[PDB]
């Protein structure tokens, strides 16, 4: 079995000529030559007690089939549960991600427009399956050499459950802080589609300036960053927050005026800013939906609902989780 950087990376004979890429949220990732398809591919090593997030991501990615969502090409593991330790996930090799790209590259308006279109196209499919991604951010958006975009990391995804979204003030949240909608800090468990639209809005703003729009240092600092740009919520939007502790927190804050988008983003396309304003709406009920965003004038060059597919239908102890991973990966065995 082959070795990479003082670590076992055992991908059968099918995958050779391993080259270390880096470390992802799961473990070691390499490129390798697929001797069947005659192309370089990416392979992620998953090592265990396994994570719930691994099972969730495998189930989702195997069910989904969309141009703007990363697929699983192959899964490598031992033939029995007793022998199953590591699991290797094989996927298309991508050139980069939008986190790395924004660290070093200015995007043209054309690239911003095209990336936003593809994010929203993928997200339409995800939401059409009644799934929420819940951790959209630049590092979860992959690009190939021709700027085709694919969404990854479904580890925090959940089935949408708007009837059970309400929670108390300051409820702990798992997803990446800078991309969290304001309602997460106030009264929301992140079980509605509007949670993802907020993240997309944050990503758009970050594409416009190469800097995160709301870089909060801690949980409640994230809300002051948001309010520092959007300004204080209106009486009507505050009245929508029925929880008293959340309401009264907002009432306790000094009045903050709105920072106009054209002042934050003086070189931005005006239609991009109109769409940004609609995605970064404080009140999640007033926030634009994925299909509306696709139909916005900014994306007129790309919008084509007949070419924006939707999903065919809507979507434990450690021993049971290991067993379900084994069962879920069975289709890749000969
Ligand atoms: C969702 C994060 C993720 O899986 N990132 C990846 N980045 C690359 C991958 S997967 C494969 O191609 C190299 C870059
Ligand atoms: C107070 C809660 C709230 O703002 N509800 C809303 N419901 C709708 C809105 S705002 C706008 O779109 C129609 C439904």
């Amino acid at each position: 079995p082959e070795m990479v950087r003082g670590q076992v990376f055992d991908v059968g004979p099918r995958y050779t000529n391993l080259s270390y890429i880096g470390e992802g949220a799961y473990g070691m990732v390499c490129s390798a030559y697929d001797n069947v398809n005659k192309v370089r591919v990416a392979i992620k090593k998953i090592s265990p007690t396994y994570c719930q997030r691994t099972l969730r991501e495998i189930k989702i990615l195997l069910r989904f089939r969309h141009e703007n969502i990363i697929g699983i090409n192959d899964i490598i593991r031992a033939p029995t549960i007793e022998q199953m330790k590591d699991v290797y996930i094989v996927q298309d090799l991508m050139e980069t991600d939008l986190y790395k790209l924004l660290k070093t590259q200015h995007l043209s308006n054309d690239h911003i427009c095209y990336f936003l279109y593809q994010i929203l196209r993928g997200l339409k499919y995800i939401h059409s399956a009644n799934v929420l991604h819940r951790d959209l951010k630049p590092s979860n958006l992959l690009l190939n050499t021709t700027c085709d975009l694919k969404i990854c990391d479904f580890g925090l995804a959940r089935v949408a459950d708007p009837d059970h979204d309400h929670t108390g003030f300051l409820t702990e949240y798992v997803a990446t802080r800078w991309y969290r909608a304001p309602e997460i800090m106030l009264n929301s468990k992140g079980y509605t589609k509007s949670i993802d639209i907020w993240s997309v809005g944050c990503i758009l703003a970050e594409m416009l300036s190469n800097r995160p729009i709301f870089p909060g240092k801690h949980y409640l600092d994230q809300l002051n960053h948001i309010l520092g740009i959007l300004g204080s919520p209106s009486q009507e939007d505050l009245n929508c927050i029925i929880n008293l502790k959340a309401r009264n927190y907002l009432l306790s804050l000094p009045h903050k005026n709105k920072v106009p988008w054209n002042r934050l983003f003086p070189n931005a396309d005006s239609k991009a800013l109109d769409l940004l304003d609609k995605m970064l709406t404080f009140n999640p009920h007033k926030r634009i939906e994925v299909e509306q965003a696709l139909a916005h004038p900014y994306l007129e060059q790309y919008y084509d609902p007949s070419d924006e597919p939707i999903a065919e239908a809507p979507f434990l102890p450690k021993e049971k989780l290991k067993e379900l991973i084994f069962e879920e990966t069975a289709r890749f065995q000969p």
